[PDB]
């Protein structure tokens, strides 16, 4: 029944590669409105599991007392390039809740931005663990184990009360049984879930669903506050989730408070669209969620994809989409300044 | 699932995460004898692709029968290097460079342009540097130089040699497609990345390619009087065989194949993972049905090379071609690290396909795809 969806490049016509494309977009119940692919592949939800994390770490008892910021929200919820600035927050949150950069548990990795790692390089500079993409999840983390007074040495162990914590409020926010979850080992070392990818859409669509229900002054559950603390970080500090130049970013602040969107490795994309003009054309009275996944899991292909999405939805103007442009039609020129293909999306929305 | 319906569009190779899938990628494949019958298959082994770099010995042997070309005394690591997807190490450059004294041209003369290199360790050491890369440090510059070369022999006039127009390229056109055993226009023509035209054609026509220059150098050591062309693809193959370290370099896949097979084959990448194996007449081969020669050809839909190098090493296994000993120079490639930033392995490579070609019901049918 899933359709043969298709991102394919080409050089001169001719067929170079071409991608397998999943797609889910569900409204704020996870009901699934549009698809691309198999909407409910199994998929490890990598770093865009991030904001359910985070929402494990605030929601743990004490960690309000360390005065953690909207900007350091955003880097909990970050897979960022490991800019200077990265460093310097993922420091001071060290120093919120009196740790180092020793207790950290992930590891030093070459950055997600091509530009940075290019300078790392010419310095040998050897990355270290308050340099993983992952640092302000870790130091989240942290924090919360040290709140309720668990061990830290542990706090990324799967039996650690943190760890079940996290467990739990994945499947929480997947309105999925434990059982239904899988995991796995990330490359910080924690552990990782995997569940159907319409599910991702649907825990986006949630943290929408809140920042739409917090913008009008409800009887907000306190979750759906901190869902809604969650979106507005994110949001506010776009650059702090990924960095300069890197597509979550340019997507934010492009759309300048109206949705949020996080990479997840290997090719996995989720976006929550806070309720509009464009979501109620597309048939649903509140807000939407968006998860992608590349089959083969190319970067490129997935920004592509996702941008030709938004422009399928109607999200957004234009003019907000054309700031995306170059990810949207990635360049395909050679060495010598000659334009030598394309990519084209074949594939089509099933409602 | 069902072993017994088992079909060419479930080919692939995957990556888990604890078992749990992370990505996976199709898989093509053709195995050929030296006439092109096709003897084994993944995946669809006709697919259309653009064979990119894993052309380059085709073009070498265009350059190499262009009239005159012989006097300037290109050397067998001369014509590894046409046949090359060079790291761009110094040794590289450097050969570059005396290929251009050879023909007396000049570095301006090239219509290739610089990249990063296809080396880590050489684009590091570039980077420490601030270096920008010109058009001599091209992986395809040893093409390029062949190409001025045949241009200068025949009279033609550089300045266009690249051009679709220009008698070398009409060579080329005409070359490839009489090594694929195709007309002209059951091949299509697009801009590669040095900026020269590049070919597709099905794949397995690619591997009927090196299914031949392995033949020629069956021919040619056993001693058969050969046409010029057979003895030209005998000379290409045994350049490349003889310098793989010019076709590739420290710690390339073509490189380190090479050298672990000792003459018994010829390998070569071609960019967006198309990958390209002749093999001289051997046990293996014989058990695999032909009494000659035998080419294979892979391409990996997505264009994962990571997948490639694994793909192929596990179909050489599968195929009996090497040692466990021989093939084991190759590990890292055939079964790829996955190790995360505290040095703990979280996943692995599998492969999810079934060769076919020889053993199943006469109804299941093997849809090409
Ligand atoms: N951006 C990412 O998905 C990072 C991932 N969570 C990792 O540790 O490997
Ligand atoms: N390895 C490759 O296929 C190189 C390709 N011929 C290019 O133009 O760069």
């Amino acid at each position: 029944t899933p359709s043969e969806d298709f991102v394919v490049t080409d050089r001169g016509g001719i067929v170079e590669n071409s991608h397998r494309v999943h797609a889910a977009v569900v409204d704020a119940k996870g009901r699934l409105l549009y698809a691309l692919g198999n909407p409910t592949r199994m998929t490890l939800a990598r770093s865009a599991a991030k904001p359910a994390q985070a929402l494990a770490i605030l929601e743990t008892e004490g960690v309000a007392g360390y005065g953690f910021d909207d900007a350091d929200i955003a880097l909990m919820c970050a897979s960022h390039s490991s800019e200077d600035r990265h460093i310097a927050r993922t420091r001071a949150m060290l120093s919120k809740i009196k740790a180092e950069e020793a207790d950290l548990r992930c590891g030093g990795h070459p950055s997600l931005s091509e530009m940075v790692n290019r300078s790392w390089i010419k310095q040998d500079f050897i990355p270290t663990a308050v340099c993983s993409n992952c640092s302000g999840k870790h130091v989240g983390m942290l924090a919360g184990a040290r709140a309720i007074g668990a061990g830290t040495d542990g706090y990324h162990l799967p039996d650690h009360p943190m760890q079940g914590r996290v467990k739990r409020t994945v499947a929480e926010l997947c309105d999925l049984d434990a059982g239904d979850v899988e995991w796995g080992t990330d490359g910080c070392n924690l552990p990782t879930p995997a569940f159907p990818l319409d599910r991702l859409g649907r825990i986006y669509a949630k943290l929408a669903s809140a920042a739409d229900g917090s913008d009008a002054g409800e009887g907000q559950s306190t979750r759906c506050a901190a869902l809604a603390h969650i979106f507005r970080a994110m949001a506010r500090h776009p650059e702090m989730v990924a960095g300069e130049g890197r597509y979550c970013t340019m997507l934010m602040r492009a759309f300048d408070g109206a949705l949020v969107g996080k990479l997840g490795a290997d090719a996995s994309y989720a976006i929550g669209v806070r309720a509009s003009d464009a979501t109620r054309q597309l048939g649903t009275d509140g807000a939407l969620g968006i998860s992608v996944k590349i089959e083969d899991g190319n970067l490129e292909m997935l920004y592509a994809v996702v941008t030709e999405l938004l422009e399928r939805l109607g999200i957004g103007s234009p003019d907000v989409r054309s700031q995306l442009a170059s990810f949207h039609h990635p360049q395909r020129v050679n060495t010598m300044g000659v334009t030598t293909g394309g990519v084209s999306f074949p594939f089509k929305l099933r409602g």
